[PDB]
């Protein structure tokens, strides 16, 4: 009852999982560069990702909490981000298909007096899919919003076979794990 | 668990302190430089410094969750480092005297898969201190390489009044913090 809490982030999935809590919180964000480099694993930079995003925000809020987060689809190593046209989606899904992948959410906490930052991987497999389902999909303009071109929730739910994790993480918030480190507040 | 554990401290308090927690666990030689920029503020110079020691050993062992911590003797946002062997124990013992201070300590915890920092502040209020019991502590090279110029522990014990936190913080480790901490690792 002493500091309050803030969002660092305009998702919308992100915010309905954290209202999961019933905690009073305003969400604030501030642009930072979103540079991945090549020469580290994606679990570094996801954690990097989230890590950034929420301290330009505690830098402007001192005494606040800020959380960050960031998501990435990966297989074989690499990951791939958010479609810059239809098209492109189009490939990334055609790589997805009938087979599993990574999905790894990182998390970060910032306050003063304590930080906190970790990362969430969950597999994801998918059925095999076809061109109709495919671009059906894209249609809606969904996967235009996500990286890995595709969400786990709405039409998306309809390609992924099963999943060995948290189903909250892969939507782009690991709400449980969240809410257990915001207790050492 | 399936990570070893690593304390990344020459520290024989630290040592005392995390055995403890019976957790099974080794110790490594850190090299890391004590350089603290003045722009940046106590509280965040000491989570900067453990998190340094931390890192350094992370870095070589990535497979392990490694701990790295750090403490500061400040008085009036001004903090008391190690004597060059001189005067120097004997003359801020005359600034702590008669009055309190800030011990802060900072912890950090590295894992690939999971970080965490945070700082414990205690308040301590020492009697007002005499030349002859300064001197008499410092023959005893106790009060010369432990920050501030003296000791919670030994001789120093009868400097102090009182304390305002963890007893624990002012030897060099929160382990109840710490612990804690771990339950998440
Ligand atoms: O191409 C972009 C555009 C924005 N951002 C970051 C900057 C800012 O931290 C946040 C703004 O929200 P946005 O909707 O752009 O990104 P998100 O990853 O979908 O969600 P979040 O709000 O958590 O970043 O996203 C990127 O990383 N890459
Ligand atoms: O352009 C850059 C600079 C740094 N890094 C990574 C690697 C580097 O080791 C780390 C710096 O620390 P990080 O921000 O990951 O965490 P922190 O130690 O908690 O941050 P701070 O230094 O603000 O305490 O970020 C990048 O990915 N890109
Ligand atoms: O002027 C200096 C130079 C270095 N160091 C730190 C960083 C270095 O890695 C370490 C070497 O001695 P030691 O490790 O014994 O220091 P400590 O402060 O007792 O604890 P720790 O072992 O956790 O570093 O001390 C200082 O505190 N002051
Ligand atoms: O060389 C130094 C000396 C001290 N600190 C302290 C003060 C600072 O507030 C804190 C956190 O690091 P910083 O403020 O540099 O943030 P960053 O730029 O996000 O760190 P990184 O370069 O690790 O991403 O560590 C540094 O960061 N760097
Ligand atoms: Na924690």
């Amino acid at each position: 009852m002493t500091k309050p809490l803030i969002l660092a982030s305009q998702s919308p999935r992100r915010k309905e999982l954290l209202d999961l809590l019933q905690l009073p919180y305003s969400i604030i964000v501030s642009e930072v560069e979103e540079k991945l480099n090549r020469n580290f694993s994606p679990e570094e930079n996801v954690q990097w990702l989230a890590k950034q995003k929420a301290k330009a925000v505690a830098d402007l809020h001192p005494h606040a909490i800020v959380i960050g987060a960031d998501t990435m689809v990966c297989l074989d190593g690499e990951c791939l981000g958010k479609p810059q046209d239809q098209e492109e989606a189009a490939s990334m899904l055609r790589r997805l298909s009938g087979r599993s992948h990574s999905v790894i959410t990182a998390v970060s906490i910032q306050a003063e007096n304590h930080s906190e930052t970790f990362y969430d991987k969950t597999e994801v497999a998918f059925w095999s899919l076809s061109e109709e389902e495919i671009w059906t999909y894209i249609e809606t303009k969904e996967p235009m919003d996500k990286a890995g071109a595709y969400g786990i929730q709405g039409r998306g739910a309809l390609f992924v076979k099963k999943i060995d994790g948290d189903y909250y993480s892969v939507m782009g918030l690991p709400i449980s794990k969240t809410m257990r480190a915001l207790r050492h507040f």
